[PDB]
């Protein structure tokens, strides 16, 4: 009977995309930098981590992403509203879809960072990964034959 929806979803404006998994988008007249959570693509060095060996154009998935989304959001989740570094953490979305569980739609970024309680969103992006390795698209090349626990 009356519209229910899930969590508090605010508007965003898009200034620039920078990664897959990170952008710059307007708040309430705040530019800040969100970072999708649960999520890490190999081609984004910030750490010693460094790129595996598939360092993929996930900047160019979110690019002509949000770039044709006709409206771009942002959902905070329950545990704290940014990281250490003051970066805003938000699952977007973008005329309808989950742009995190878009990227590890098509096997470019890997499931991770998990620090409850922000991981609402564990098992539907945890599903959306396992379809994504079944495909093997992208880092999913691996030659799963025998396969085995
Ligand atoms: C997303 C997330 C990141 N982090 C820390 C680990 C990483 O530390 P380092 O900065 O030392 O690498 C950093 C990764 O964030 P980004 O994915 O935005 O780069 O934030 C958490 O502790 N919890 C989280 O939920």
């Amino acid at each position: 009977a009356t519209s229910t929806k899930k969590l508090h979803k605010e508007p965003a404006t898009l200034i620039k995309a920078i990664d897959g998994d990170t952008v710059k988008l307007m708040y309430k007249g705040q530019p800040m930098t969100f970072r999708l959570l649960l999520v890490d693509t190999p081609e984004t060095k910030h750490p010693k981590k460094g790129v595996e060996k598939y360092g993929p154009e996930a900047s160019a998935f979110t690019k002509k992403m949000v770039e044709n989304a006709k409206k771009i959001e942002v959902e905070f989740d329950k545990g704290q509203r940014t990281d250490k570094y003051g970066r805003g953490l938000a699952y977007i979305y973008a005329d309808g879809k989950m742009v995190n569980e878009a990227l590890v739609r098509q096997g470019l970024a890997k499931v991770a960072y998990v620090y409850k309680p922000n991981n609402t969103h564990e098992q539907l992006l945890r599903k959306s990964e396992a379809q994504a390795k079944k495909e093997k698209l992208n880092i999913w090349s691996e030659d799963n034959a025998d396969s085995g626990q």
